[PDB]
């Protein structure tokens, strides 16, 4: 309650205090509690590959040269102090940009025990990149990794565990993901071995499997029934040139307005893709369906009796062969 | 009058001023009061589900230590002198890009009271994020809020309060969002328990309406008049199978050309919204008047009798069809 | 000419000079000059509602403390002498994104007089607000302002003139936007009480006329002429009912799809526009175009004589219809 | 050789060295030399009216209080002691976003010579302000300046002049443009007189000429071959309405489909350009080329005779009248 | 394992320890050994003509002032001691935007050895541009370079060399790209001389070989079934005018929507590339095919013998045309 008591008791701890010296200099590495209470993904980018994630991270660590005594009380030192401390070097090996909020204060808390005992939390906003598959988009299921690793201190002089066992990582349940769902988070602690040497490692990885509605709805459903109008030339008269030769053309025409306009609106990865085949699949029978009639009408003439055969013919072919490329299709990404 | 005389005594009180010790350390937590002046609402974004606010951020409390006796006059010092006191550790749960306007100077006030009270003000542009339930887009109503916490210190250390009751916030009825209308705002006082402890927590809400009328005129409207022009094939004489083939599929086309376009003008969000169930409905109905033709003119040959049964009875199915879905659609969402 | 005694006269300035305390604190407001040098206008986006600005911005004042003698010559002192001294807290009202450029050395000029006076310069590009009634677009007329205010002193401690009357803000006639024409620009000087008291205020605003002849040769033009090829169709044997067919669905189509790639081009404004009107208006025009050729076909057989009478009537009602359109749409809209 | 004595000798400089004051300062002004050596030009947008160089910027100047001597090698020092000498405020009066790169350290080279001499040379990457007349586009040549003055120092004070005349600026010859082609670069060293009086201006101007072959392969070329098979309904038997009337209106199609398209491609400038004039006036041709045969087949019936006279002169009147609107339209803009 | 001994060496080390003087200054050059470990390649933008790299960038020399004895481990200090040290002015010639990142602490290490040997070593993520002939896209091979530079220091008072040999720069084999495929790096070690003197250089360049999978799916093969259509119309019965002049025209129009949406997919570089010529190397044949049929109609009621010559000599002459258009360009650019 004597704040001239405490002023005196943190100046004396900072008095002598080496911030280029960690914890425990030359003895035993200090161990480093983590925890993270996620706040929001905010997006999940195809295009640019990465995810952005905001997230409370907090370190947690013993400094015997920090340990006050008399005071029960537990210390809330401003933010602005710990430029005065030493801090692990705590970086994110994947991350793309990152920054810590400052409005209004820098989100930064330093709190002290009488231990010794540091707890440092940080509000971070920062852009992991994620490697993704997506030869099955949009039936994929992708998994993005936050990997935490020390820049300069090797195993020898610092080790990283999760404050918690598998409760360190919260607020995974609170995600909202327009288009994708978290199915599983998974927390692993490592060591990697590099040319310096060893280095700890804390993995924070999510496993999102992405939602297909829209996918049916805006994308399969429109090439389905483009398909189903091709067929639509075999149910009529052969001798109406005008009216099969302006059907299967347009049904081209709108396969290929549809085609086109869709790559826009997908994402500009330059791969072939689940969608991609069949889209492409689809403007195959179409293609077809118009060679079909061009056939037809060569012989129709010559041979009048064979024509209509084919036309006939084509009225079961066709379906059963786009069921055949749909079953196909929906069971290889399935 | 005499500014020597000031100098000394705001010196005097910075002098043995600790800015890493809260008011009343140990004691009981200082009350701060807040209120904000809305300037603007710059943008509110579907596709980052996020909202872009300007405001003028004022917190109100009482510090003993820069208690002054003799000036009756309050102290309105340069926004520099807030580096060298103590402020809230203030900061938005919810915000995803925040900044304080630097131009000319940086946006601060720093009011100082002979009763040892602190006036800080400043001008933050914040970017925060809102999730939206866009399944009834653009007949959806949308509740976006801004949080406000203390981030290092808990309900025992500080405690939040909106100064002024209702009147807290101003400026609302001055802000015009092109798209959306400002129905209700709410201010809200609670105390949230975290691991680390019970904070202070004050929610600043809005409740926004979503304007129709563009989209009524600029999507809805186009997508009617096709479907009717659809229609118009029921009221062709069979024998013109070049006629209402091309008028069939070319409505079919036009129905494709303007969802694709729509598309990418609406929000890239992937998810089924109110528009896109219209939209792939009214795409049936044209999709089913070129099947409907095919089915007359197959059997046209067979039983010219039974084909124009079928012609005229479409000439009242469809649009009583259409009515229905209309009316289906209307009230579902409304 | 001696630099040495130079030297020792700012430092005698400086010393004993407190920046937290205006020019004749507990006395009569400090009135400030300013004048403005507008070098362009970078932008004015309608989806931001917001223009970029740059311009010399310069502030005017006297400050006894600063006062010297022995000196004839005005003291030009560099840009880094201004975090020493006391500066209006001048910021702009509707400012979204403002900066001091800082290449090579921060845009800033202090200059000093022997009677105290202080000229202070600053090299501004900032972003403001401007809230655009877009309903005539692109026959509109915009009025853009940029409000100046001090943030923290009142009219009691600070006042706010315009330096040089009319002649304060240079540069407008140097202006040169591409898609706007600057018609008149004003300066306002009067003082806004808020809840705190009374502020300064200085306006600087301009009235923008739009150009139009873009918009008429690449959006009103080909959609006149679509109309008229709409009407090409009753100059037609009614019996070709492929040609007339095709031709009234193939425009119906052709003003979609102009239609919908205007709007993409066009800002994504998400209310009814003054050309959002026309575009739809003709578009009925086609509609009812195609639909007049269905209610001759239909009655064509049964009446051929009042079918013709439909056709030939139509050859001058539309022309007529559309004729007053036109001038019912160029007469509101100018 | 000795570090100690060497740094003795530049602490005994710095001892006693103001910032504030120019050299000579009361005296004859200072003249300071510039060289540019340009490393690239990122880009040049039409848009946004600016373009992005790339330089090594120098200058070069004299200053007795930092002249030493017993040292014959010239003095290389850290980037850092920039912070305390005094460099030209040089300022570019045309951009809108400049900075000097940071990494690994700062871009900026301090050297000293025993005669006072100071070299001090930054590497900037600057965003010009290039207002373009775009009217002949893409036919036309630009000229993109970039603009060099002191901001706050007059002629009296400083003055500028190109440190080896023609040869100050080099590197001209190694900037890939992949759009335009740089034809010339001037020097130009003026004074400028304000309010506040005469400035010293140096100017660095560039001439661009727009590549064509682009142009005229993806935009001209198409949109002739559509109008080419706009003629093709005139080798066509008249009593064809269907095929004639289909041909003419999707040509009418495709060139509004391309001419929308294009315009997204090409810069969003919201005003009439050469490539506009040629895409709406070879729109009049197939808008006039359709309208011809509606003459044609409203006079068909009563004057057959006429009709085929008209449908065969048109043979010849529209290729020789596109030939005349090409050659008009080619040595115009050309 | 005594801090407070370690604490004291470190001060006699920084104790009279200039920054602005290179190590063994008037003497040798000193010789910096450069490794580089490449994290990812975050994209490769044929628009900016640039990649964007990450890499963990290390700089190792010796310098004399900072030997110590008596203590064998080596010293890893704070990251903030790098401020007090002196650092190579190591800079990449050719980068646009470069950081290094700062969270939590800034990416950067400090290895002290007792032979006075110092390591030190950043995390920067840079944007380095790369001019791209891409005439012969979507079949070109790029070389994008990274060069490395000393801004300063001449090759009298600085040199660079690769630490390692070949193995200086790892990662490599780690890089995946979704488009590109590394084929090659290389490491050139090398002297430039310009104006001011000889100057090292270090120079990492990549040769990236670009997929072709999904552009013949996606681009070429749309393309080539369009243009097997177009020969649809020769197994046409002459006589159906309707049939074959919509079918002519629709794959005009097809083709001319397919190739205006690839470029706006497509990179918005301004020049001819391979894909261009080929999508209008197939709009010719198109535009034959249509152009055919108009010749044979014309014909075919003086002479219907030769008409029906031509129409089976264009069964042949257009297939075997096109294949040797394919012939030419999958040789010319493979
Ligand atoms: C996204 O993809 C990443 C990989 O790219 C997945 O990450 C892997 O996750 C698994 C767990 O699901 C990790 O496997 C575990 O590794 C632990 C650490 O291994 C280190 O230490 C051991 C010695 O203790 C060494 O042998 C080893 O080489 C490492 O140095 C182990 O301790 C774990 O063992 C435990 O589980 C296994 C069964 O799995 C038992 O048999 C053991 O007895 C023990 O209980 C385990 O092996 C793997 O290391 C991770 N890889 C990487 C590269 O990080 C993500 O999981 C994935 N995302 C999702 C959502 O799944
Ligand atoms: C957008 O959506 C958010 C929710 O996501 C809405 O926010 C809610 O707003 C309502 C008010 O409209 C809040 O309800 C009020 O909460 C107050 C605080 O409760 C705390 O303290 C009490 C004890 O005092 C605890 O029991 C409780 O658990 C909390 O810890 C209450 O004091 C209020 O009570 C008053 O009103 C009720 C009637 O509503 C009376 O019965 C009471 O007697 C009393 O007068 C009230 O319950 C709610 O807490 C907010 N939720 C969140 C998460 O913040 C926004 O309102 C919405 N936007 C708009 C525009 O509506
Ligand atoms: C864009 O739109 C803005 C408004 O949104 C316009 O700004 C207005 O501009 C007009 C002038 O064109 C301003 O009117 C003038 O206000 C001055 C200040 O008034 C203050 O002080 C007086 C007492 O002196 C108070 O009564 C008043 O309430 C204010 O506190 C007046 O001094 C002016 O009076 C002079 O002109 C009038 C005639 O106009 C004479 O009758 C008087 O005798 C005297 O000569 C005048 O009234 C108005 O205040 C501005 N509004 C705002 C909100 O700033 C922009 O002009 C417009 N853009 C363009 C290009 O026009
Ligand atoms: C892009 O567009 C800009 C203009 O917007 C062009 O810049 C102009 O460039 C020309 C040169 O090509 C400049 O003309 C020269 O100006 C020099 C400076 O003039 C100042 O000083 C004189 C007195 O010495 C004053 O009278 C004058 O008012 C100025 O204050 C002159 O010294 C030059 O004279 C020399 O050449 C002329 C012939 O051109 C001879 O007759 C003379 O004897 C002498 O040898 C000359 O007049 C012009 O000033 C520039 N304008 C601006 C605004 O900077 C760029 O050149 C253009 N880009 C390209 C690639 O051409
Ligand atoms: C992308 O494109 C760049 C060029 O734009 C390529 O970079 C070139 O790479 C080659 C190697 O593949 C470089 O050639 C080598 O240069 C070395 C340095 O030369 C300097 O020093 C010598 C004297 O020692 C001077 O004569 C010379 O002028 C330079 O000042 C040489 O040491 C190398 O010689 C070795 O190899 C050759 C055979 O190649 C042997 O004959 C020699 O005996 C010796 O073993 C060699 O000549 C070239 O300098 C680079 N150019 C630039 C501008 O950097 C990239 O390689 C390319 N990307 C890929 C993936 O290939
Ligand atoms: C606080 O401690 C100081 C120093 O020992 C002492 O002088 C003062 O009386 C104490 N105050 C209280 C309230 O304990
Ligand atoms: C201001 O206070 C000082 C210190 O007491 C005194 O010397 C001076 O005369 C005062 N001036 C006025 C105007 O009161
Ligand atoms: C400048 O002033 C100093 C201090 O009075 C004096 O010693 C010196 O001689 C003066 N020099 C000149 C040139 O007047
Ligand atoms: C460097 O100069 C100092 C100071 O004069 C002297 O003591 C030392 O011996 C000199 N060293 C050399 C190598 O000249
Ligand atoms: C560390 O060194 C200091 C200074 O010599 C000495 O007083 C102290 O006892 C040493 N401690 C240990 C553990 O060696």
């Amino acid at each position: 309650g004597n704040m001239s008591f405490v002023k005196e008791t943190v100046d004396k701890l900072l008095k002598g205090y080496d911030i280029r010296l960690r914890p425990d200099f030359g003895g035993p590495p200090v161990c480093v509690g983590m925890n993270i209470d996620i706040a929001s993904i905010d997006m999940v980018s195809e295009v640019n590959m990465d995810y952005t994630l905001t997230m409370y991270f907090q370190q947690y660590w013993r400094d015997k040269r920090l340990a006050y005594s008399g005071i029960p009380l537990n210390l809330t030192l401003d933010n602005r102090v710990a430029d005065q401390l030493w801090v692990p070097d705590t970086y994110f090996l994947n991350d793309k940009k990152s920054f810590v909020h400052g409005v209004t204060v820098k989100n930064r808390m330093i709190r002290l025990h009488p231990d010794g005992t540091v707890l440092y939390g940080l509000r971070i906003t920062t852009t992991a990149a994620c490697m993704m598959d997506l030869r099955r988009y949009p039936l994929d299921e992708q998994n993005c990794t936050l990997e935490i690793e020390s820049y300069g201190y090797t195993t020898d002089d610092i080790e990283f565990y999760w404050r918690g066992g598998d409760k360190a990582v919260t607020g995974v349940e609170r995600i909202e993901l327009p288009q994708f769902s978290i199915v599983e988070h998974r927390l692993v602690s490592r060591n990697v071995v590099f040319a310096t040497g060893a280095y700890p490692r804390l993995s924070l990885s999510f496993r999102l499997k992405r939602n297909i509605g829209y996918f049916i709805l805006q994308t399969y459903m429109p090439s389905i029934l483009i398909t189903i109008l091709s067929w639509v030339s075999f149910w009529i008269n052969y001798d109406a040139s005008a009216a099969r030769v302006a059907l299967g053309i347009t049904t081209v025409l709108t396969m290929t307005t549809i085609n086109t306009h869709l790559r826009e609106t997908l994402p500009k990865i330059p791969y072939v893709k689940a969608i991609d085949m069949y889209l492409m699949g689809c403007f195959v029978f179409v293609f077809l369906a118009l060679l079909e009639y061009a056939f037809v009408n060569y012989i129709f003439f010559s041979q009048p009796a064979r024509a209509a055969a084919i036309d006939r013919w084509s009225r079961i072919v066709f379906p059963f062969t786009f069921s055949l490329f749909n079953l196909v299709y929906w069971l290889y990404y399935v």
